[PDB]
């Protein structure tokens, strides 16, 4: 094969990642916590975040071997956030991607604990499996991951989302504020941890952060568009802006994400193709 | 003052720690997650783990400035484990150290998320606030903390404890297995992260790990002794061994913890005094 095909590029990275994730949890005593963690971690899905991490690392002159442990850690973090999000105390989903939810399968106590275990393991895994990284770079990755997950990132976003339920004062700005924390921080971490591992400059990181923020929002706008075209109220992009402006804003976010990476040269084409996919 | 007094030694370290913890969480948007985290982190208590970390770091030729960020991270981890332990899905305690429990005060959703935030912040805080550490040492601390919290440590211990409820086959060995994960891993991490920061040898670390494991078990034996002298059934040390053997085993654990540190010379006296306290 001589030409770039996104579907096949992703297929190959998804396989490498799902093999690494499988490897990463050898069942030990107590077997149940490993069964519960494996249930959610190996449940499949797009594996976008690890793939973004590997992709951004390669973009910046790193390789898959350097990025794969961080890539896994990002998926462990993503999975923990899903396990916790599904809980009766939160969304109370009985199903996820056509499969029953962790707490329905093992109980709420085990689900809460499998989430905690995956978050812990993320940090252990990055350090124990990346001895070839520059130590100052790995520590910057650890700092970034801790910042991404907590009050200033993902957990901050979950609280901002809870605070939005049954309110009549949500604006496009406050909805964007929710999404930039809830999902944007982890997408940004996914491309910036890859770049940081490869030794990327502050200037290169700022472009990747713009890309990541814009693809994150674009995903959430398109999602809202698909919802409205297909529990207290919650305002969405189309409910606040109308469908015409929602659609133009999604296109414009994807355009700015693609332009943001143009100065990396053709090495950026895979990340640009991921952005285009969101609006195809 | 010319002589060592444990009560005053602890008072001084507890003050430095509670000031650092207070400092570590400046309220920002969304204020609620910072209020919820601060509620549990600043609720007081013995601050044993941070104090052990600072103490073991000083024992090994480090200082309080080197250890304080890790010391805080250990208390953040401890607090997260308490917030999660108290949840309706777990122990369902409405109170803790005479104060209402995080989920009663903010809700289960916020409590779950404040726990996640504190666990995340632990890792961020260690890296961002310890630039003077040797980078390979800090990464070993991060690895140790991730390993301590997860399936092989604290979360493993919580699952082993859940698995013990209403069983008739618990032995002193299986009760010890629960406690070495549930509390022993984090006490061990508390003295080993301090020692690792100060550049301690593998040989010195092994003595500190023996000390930490023995003071951890001694605490749990004495606790069971005090319970039985003062929900499905749960076997305890006195219910399995009798009170005479329980008491001899607590004394013997404390003796082995003190002997384990004798080869450090008099620098070990503070850690030895902490051990003696457990049985006084
Ligand atoms: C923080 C994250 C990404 C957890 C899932 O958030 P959502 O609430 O958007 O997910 P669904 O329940 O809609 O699947
Ligand atoms: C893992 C830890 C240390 C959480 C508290 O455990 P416990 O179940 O022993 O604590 P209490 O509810 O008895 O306070
Ligand atoms: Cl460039
Ligand atoms: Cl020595
Ligand atoms: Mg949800
Ligand atoms: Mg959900
Ligand atoms: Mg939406
Ligand atoms: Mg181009
Ligand atoms: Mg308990
Ligand atoms: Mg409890
Ligand atoms: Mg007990
Ligand atoms: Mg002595």
């Amino acid at each position: 094969r001589t030409d770039f095909d996104l579907a096949q590029y992703l297929q190959v990275k998804k396989g490498v990642v799902e093999a690494a994730l499988d490897s990463s949890l050898a069942i030990a005593r107590p077997e149940k916590i490993y069964e519960a963690m494996r249930y959610s971690l190996l449940a499949g899905g797009k594996r976008l975040r690890p793939i973004l991490c590997i992709t951004a690392c390669e973009l910046c002159g790193g390789d898959e071997a350097l990025a794969l442990p961080t890539a896994c850690a990002l998926e462990m973090i993503h999975t923990m956030s899903l396990i916790h999000d599904d809980l009766p105390s939160m969304d109370n989903d009985d199903f996820r991607r056509g499969k029953p939810t962790n707490h329905k399968v093992y109980g709420e106590d085990i689900a809460i604990l499998a989430g905690d275990g995956l978050l812990a393991y993320a940090f252990e895994y990055v350090v124990t499996h990346t001895p070839q990284a520059d130590p100052q770079a790995l520590l910057q990755v650890i700092a970034r991951l801790g910042r991404t997950v907590g009050a200033a990132g993902l957990v901050g976003g979950q609280v901002l989302d809870l605070e939005s339920e049954g309110r009549t004062d949500i604006t496009p700005e406050t909805l964007t504020f929710i999404h930039t924390h809830k999902t944007g921080a982890l997408l940004e971490a996914s491309v910036l941890t890859g770049a940081i591992l490869a030794g990327a400059t502050g200037e290169q990181q700022q472009r990747l952060a713009r890309y990541a923020q814009n693809i994150g929002l674009a995903f959430q706008v398109v999602d809202d568009i698909l919802d409205i075209t297909a529990k207290a109220q919650k305002a969405t992009y189309p409910s606040l802006l109308g469908l015409e402006a929602s659609r133009a804003q999604a296109q414009s976010l994807i355009d700015q994400a693609i332009v943001a990476l143009e100065p990396f040269g053709p090495s950026a084409e895979p990340l640009q193709a991921i952005a285009e996919y969101i609006v195809a």
